DNA sequence: TAGTCACATCAGTGATCAGTGGTTACCACTGATCACT
């Protein structure tokens, strides 16, 4: 929802020539009657990424683009960040270097385990996304087919975290319980991901969307200052005073919101435990009942955990066979798509 | 048949730090025989 107002300028040389400028030019009238369909027909050596940040530019709008694989999402992003600078170009899906699935062959029968090695720079750019969908207008977000696959809403993604502006009266305690209630953990000597060094006047953080260290320095229980400063050697880069912090996990779910989230666990658990009781899988059921005990006590205590993906209908309160809260949510109902 | 799912816990696998654990006499007096009257 909340969308600086931004403006997509390119730079590069590279401009529509002969053919280009009038099917660009077609494409432009005829998408603007508000036809559901369109279908582009395009070949390689013409600048496929040009001609998605020459619409990009004169539709002004925050877009969301489609690549089926990571050999090209990846050029893809690298391209929109040469041409739109400015404006904040990000890959989304990505997560991983490498990936192993936690899936189960049911030929073999094999349950095989989550393996994951993640990128500094590649869960920044998607946290990146995630953030400044709710923070700027000139987003422009590439993704594979998992953009489809349910997150948080950004309802709480931007208004159930806590925005923090120089010189008002929030107390430490205050400042730990919403750290903590925004998927935070406790670090000290070193500074990693998502950890708090938290010594007297001084509370250091470091946003997954923002891989820099952000400082605040205390007066009493008012936050005297804030700046942003590196992770491990703390230079000064600029000074700031308002900040609308977003949380470690794309999920991000207030106290209420864990009300609900429960709540939701627990109806289908229940549903799903008759259903299991029905069909007479009492292994299974169990497995599923350890795995959620394990998976509903901490959620209360801190929240982050390997799977909540998998009950993020319950964080969203939707209901089944509704659309995931996706993506598409993040952005408004004016947005553009490229495919 | 392959690029999709979150910033997690394993269970040791298996060197180093650090509690403990033990270990190593100049004089001086009486002794005293043959030193003395």
């Amino acid at each position: 929802m909340v969308r600086a107002g931004g403006h997509f300028e390119v730079v590069s040389p590279h401009a529509p020539a002969g053919d280009q400028p009038a099917a660009i030019d077609e494409l432009e009238r005829r998408i603007n009657a508000g036809e559901r369909d369109v279908v582009l027909l395009g070949a390689t050596g013409t600048g496929k990424s040009a001609t998605t940040a020459w619409l990009i530019e004169r539709l002004q709008r925050p877009t969301l683009v489609m690549a089926p694989n990571k050999t090209l999402a990846a050029q893809l992003a690298n391209e929109l960040r040469e041409m739109l600078p400015h404006n904040a170009v990000e890959y989304f899906v990505s997560y991983y270097d490498y990936y192993q699935p936690e899936a189960y062959i049911a030929q073999t029968d094999t349950y095989i385990e989550k393996d994951s090695s993640i990128n500094d720079d590649v869960e920044r750019l998607r946290h990146s996304a995630t953030s400044a969908l709710l923070s700027r207008r000139d987003v422009v977000v590439v993704a594979s087919v998992s953009c489809i696959y349910g997150l948080g809403t950004p309802q709480s993604y931007l208004d159930r975290s806590v925005e923090l502006k120089v010189g008002e009266e929030v107390p430490r305690d205050g400042l730990l319980r919403l750290l903590v209630d925004v998927q935070y953990t406790r670090n000290d000597m070193s500074f990693t991901r998502g950890s708090f060094r938290v010594r007297g006047d001084t509370v250091e953080i470091i946003p997954s969307y923002e891989e820099l260290a952000v400082r605040i320095e205390f007066f009493g229980d008012e936050i005297e200052a804030l700046y942003y400063l590196h992770p491990l050697t703390g230079e000064v880069i600029r000074q700031v005073d308002s900040l609308r912090i977003f949380p470690a996990t794309h999920y991000v779910a207030g106290p209420e919101r864990m009300a609900h989230a429960v709540s939701a666990i627990e109806e289908e658990l229940a549903e799903r435990l008759a259903e299991l009781e029905s069909q007479g899988k009492l292994l299974e059921a169990q497995r599923l009942r350890m795995r959620t005990n394990y998976d509903i006590e901490m959620m209360r205590q801190v929240g982050f955990c390997s799977g909540i993906e998998n009950y993020s209908r319950h964080i969203d309160g939707r209901g089944p066979g509704t659309p995931p809260a996706t993506l598409l949510d993040y952005f408004p109902e004016d947005f553009l798509l490229v495919i």
